[PDB]
DNA sequence: TTGGGTGGGTGGGTGGGT
């Protein structure tokens, strides 16, 4: 659906009082409660394609990113641009995700559960030897949907692009076995 | 190995890249 003027001034008026978390999932998220039909996601492209090329400022915040006031309790405007706070990806949760998604993979290609050899109900090959190959996969909604509620440090929405931008280039089965490699005395570093 | 920003944001972000 469209937006409104109200509605444009409403997503431009909290992203001013939340500088820090701009380019953050979870404040359009926030935002979308109040705004009827539309997706945090749906804010979040409004915002990048059209809202955010007439910001003009933003409001005054400190280190932690909370607003910052005048002697009078006012706002203060301003056109510096504070840092783009985002929650980082460790290694472990880039491990996880690439373990996962060959799971995925293994399900929808042998119809074997990876995890006890079961026959999967649809409508052989052992898994640590199995390579995804060059597979980006058909991968459904609702695999993120589930991840997410499994690992609720990020997003959906989050997990999904941290699988296309990163993990698909530097690749599943290359990244598994680096970490691992890294696993056996040392540590391995996130994409 | 099937998109770009001179197509445009009143077309929309579950259509996808950026
Ligand atoms: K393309
Ligand atoms: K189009
Ligand atoms: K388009
Ligand atoms: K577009
Ligand atoms: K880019
Ligand atoms: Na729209
Ligand atoms: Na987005
Ligand atoms: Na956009
Ligand atoms: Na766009
Ligand atoms: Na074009
Ligand atoms: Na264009
Ligand atoms: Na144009
Ligand atoms: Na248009
Ligand atoms: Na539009
Ligand atoms: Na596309
Ligand atoms: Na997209």
């Amino acid at each position: 659906a469209s937006f409104t003027d109200e509605e444009d001034e409403f997503i431009l008026d909290v992203v001013r009082k939340n500088p820090t978390r701009r380019t953050t999932h979870t404040l359009y998220d926030e935002i979308s409660h109040y705004v009827p039909n539309h997706t945090g996601n749906s804010i979040r492209h409004r915002f990048r394609v059209y809202l955010s090329k007439r910001l003009e400022y933003v409001y005054e915040v400190d280190k932690f990113g909370k607003l910052v006031r005048d002697d009078d309790g006012n706002l203060i405007k301003t056109k510096v641009l504070p840092p783009s706070i985002k929650r980082k990806f460790s290694a472990d949760e880039d491990y996880t995700l690439a373990i996962a998604v060959k799971k995925q993979f293994y399900r929808d290609l042998f119809q074997i559960d990876p995890d006890t050899g079961r026959s999967l109900i649809t409508d052989e090959p052992n898994f640590a030897a199995y390579r995804t190959q060059s597979r980006r996969g058909p991968i459904a909604r609702e695999f993120f949907k589930h991840f997410a509620e499994e690992h609720a440090a990020h997003t959906e929405n989050a997990w999904r692009d941290r699988f296309r931008k990163f993990l698909l280039a530097y690749g599943i089965d290359d990244y598994i076995s680096y970490y691992e490699a890294e696993k056996a005395q040392n540590r391995p570093e996130p994409m």
